[PDB]
């Protein structure tokens, strides 16, 4: 399944999933990244 937790190295509010996802893929090397309702970047990872 997918497990999802906050982006560690993303300091600040998130406004767009594309910003979060790049961060999670490119920087944190996880599955995806989503900019959720809670305004933070959550990186999705396979589990």
């Amino acid at each position: 399944k997918t497990c999802e937790n906050l982006a560690n190295t993303y300091r600040g509010p998130c406004f767009t999933t594309g910003s979060c996802d790049d961060h999670c893929k490119n920087k944190e090397h996880l599955r995806s990244g989503r900019c959720r309702d809670d305004f933070r970047c959550w990186c999705t990872r396979n589990c």
